[PDB]
């Protein structure tokens, strides 16, 4: 079973961002501070590159799931790095929200969001 990944959320504590390899690329599992989910929600989407509201990119908001590649050419966003306290991609420089969202840099698009659902209070599978 290669295709689904399955995650214990019990192991990546509050403000951590967890990778892990998944369909031969980085995939991201960040638990997030209340801090953290009330500043994306905060945020002004009419001004976004790619507009998109935090809870329709998250199932719960304490988690943010993402595909790690950037969206400008491939490389992988680093954590907790970047204007925003999302993510930085250092390739060209694009810096990326706590929800993913594209917020300066010449990346066009958010981090994709893959499918997911959680299968009990510890557990999220991915695929
Ligand atoms: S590949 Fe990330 S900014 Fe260019």
């Amino acid at each position: 079973a290669m295709s689904k990944i399955e995650i214990k959320l019990s192991d990546i504590p509050e403000g951590k961002n967890m990778a892990f390899k998944w369909r031969g690329k980085p995939l991201f599992v960040r638990h997030r501070t209340k801090k953290e989910i009330d500043q994306e929600a905060a945020v002004e989407v009419s001004q976004l590159r790619d507009p998109q509201h935090d809870l329709e990119r998250v199932k719960k908001p304490e988690w943010v799931i993402l595909i790690g590649v950037c969206t400008h050419l491939g490389c992988v966003p680093i954590a907790n790095a970047g204007d925003f306290g999302g993510y930085y991609c250092p390739c060209h420089g694009s810096h990326y929200d706590a929800s993913g969202r594209i917020r300066k840099g010449p990346a066009p698009l958010n981090l994709e969001v893959p499918s997911y659902e959680f299968t009990s209070d510890d557990m999220v599978i991915v695929g």
